[PDB]
């Protein structure tokens, strides 16, 4: 009745859609599959009217364009989260980087710290009642829409009405763009031998009626693949991707043995392929919920039996754990990993289990091999999941227990679970470090 006039009233283009954004802004971005490619583009080709002008979001498949050096004076990135066609400007000192956790994204808005001038949104159309839905992400979204002073949509007819806290009404919205176009995609991994070695592990801490997190990274599918001996398997987890979808079709995960939100996989965000997105809009087991809950360590500590898999890039004798840089190069963010890593921890039932995994070793430039494992992390990284935090970590050659066991017995088990090759060297920097013998008890055999 009014909700119409009001839609029809603020329909326009993306050209003057973006005039709203004023110099001093800050300005938001949608999460990741909900970020406005047309609404983005627009704002970008319009760039020579602003001055720093502040564009923040997080993990991105758009093109970053605004974190280019050309427009350092029109916008500064400050991601939350970095991706390959953002942390260029972070690197090169223009770009900006703020380290947050995930769950604690909302609450930094409410509280006005992320202050959002424009937040920019891609959303469906308005049902009968005139709620658009953003189908595909919740995580900040939300809270964003609430707090942003201004709010434009990039409405987009191919994105689909999935339940949970995914829906607006138009008349929390400053202005309408129509548009029409596919949602953007990521590639499947490969599967090799060392993932698949890093997924039959995983698949031995993991027991039936399991409730699973599965972050950011290509690791946490050949895990997926191993797990269809699995049963009554239920989902809470920043997001899900396709590997999710097989084991739900193939039976293996149900969500018939959790504690809380029976009956359905609670997910924040949605990326994937389209038929990821398919499968999750207008299904009853599915619910997307806001960071602020999906993520929360007091939330995630209710779940039953939690097993939660992360990836990392290196990690020390110490059991501290790297994984968002390299050196002093910003390469993601902790995002969730720590959120699910507290959370597992303060497990209620006392079941819980985080699961860090990685290959043993990586190819270089050069092509020389490297150790994941390592002495110390490189000059400048930034510890993301503490020592005291380290639960389970995991490689092609096995599994080390860090919870509860000495900087010793740590050093231990990840030598043990480290490229043969390189166990050598790493056994003579134990006894560096340490100044003890690696192997405990001696033999009157020898010396
Ligand atoms: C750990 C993480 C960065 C890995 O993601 P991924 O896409 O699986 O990353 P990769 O293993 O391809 O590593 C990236 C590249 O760096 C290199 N690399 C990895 N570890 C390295 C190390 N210790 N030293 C130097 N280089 C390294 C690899 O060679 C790799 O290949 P490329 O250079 O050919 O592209 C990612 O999962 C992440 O951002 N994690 C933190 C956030 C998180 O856990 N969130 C939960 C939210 S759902």
């Amino acid at each position: 009745m009014d909700w119409k006039k009001i839609y029809e009233d603020r329909t326009c283009t993306a050209d003057e859609a973006v005039k709203s954004i004023k110099s001093g802004d800050r300005v938001l971005f949608a999460h990741c599959v909900a970020e406005p490619p047309v609404l983005v583009e627009a704002m970008v080709a319009n760039a020579a009217a602003y001055k720093n002008v502040t564009v923040s979001h997080m993990v991105t498949l758009g093109k970053g364009e605004y974190s280019k050096p050309e427009y350092k004076e029109n916008f500064t990135f400050e991601g939350w989260f970095t991706s390959p066609s953002t942390r260029g400007s972070i690197a090169e000192g223009h770009g900006q980087f703020v380290p947050v956790f995930f769950h604690e994204v909302p609450s930094l808005i409410r509280k006005d710290i992320f202050h959002v001038d424009v937040f920019m949104v891609m959303v469906s159309p308005p049902d009968h009642n005139g709620f658009c839905c953003v189908g595909v992400s919740s995580d900040y979204t939300m809270q964003a829409i609430k707090s942003a002073k201004i709010v434009l949509a990039e409405v987009n007819d191919q994105v689909p009405v999935v339940y949970g806290d995914t829906f607006v009404h138009v008349s929390e919205i400053d202005k309408f763009v129509e548009t029409s176009h596919p949602l953007p995609e990521i590639g499947l991994p490969k599967i090799g031998e060392v993932e698949a070695a890093i997924g039959k592990h995983c698949a031995s801490l993991i027991e039936d009626g399991s409730t699973l997190q599965l972050g950011i990274g290509a690791i946490p599918d050949a895990v997926l693949s191993q797990l269809k001996d699995k049963k009554h398997l239920g989902i809470h987890s920043e997001m899900i991707s396709d590997g999710v979808v097989d084991l739900y079709e193939a039976g293996v995960i149900d969500c018939s043995q959790k504690s809380i939100d029976k009956g359905k996989m609670a997910i924040t965000f949605l990326m994937g392929t389209k038929r990821l997105y398919d499968f999750a809009a207008n299904n009853p087991k599915v619910e997307l919920k806001p960071v602020d809950y999906i993520n929360h360590p007091s939330v995630v500590a209710q779940c039953s039996k939690m097993v939660c898999i992360n990836a990392c890039l290196q990690v020390d004798f110490m059991g501290q754990i790297v994984s968002d840089s390299i050196g002093t190069k910003q390469f993601s963010g902790v995002g969730g990993q720590v959120d699910f890593v507290r959370g597992a921890s303060m497990s209620i039932d006392g079941k819980g289990k985080a699961i860090i995994a990685m290959p043993s070793v990586a190819k270089k430039k050069d092509g020389s091999m490297i150790s994941k494992i390592v002495p110390f992390i490189d000059h400048g990284a930034a510890v993301t999941t503490s020592r005291n935090d380290a639960d389970y970590v995991v490689t092609e050659y096995g599994i080390a227990e860090m919870k509860g066991k000495s900087l010793q017995d740590r050093a231990r088990a990840l030598i043990n679970i480290a490229h043969p090759d390189f166990k050598d060297e790493l056994k003579a920097e134990f006894e560096k470090r340490f100044n003890a013998a690696f192997s405990a008890w001696s033999h009157p055999q020898f010396e």
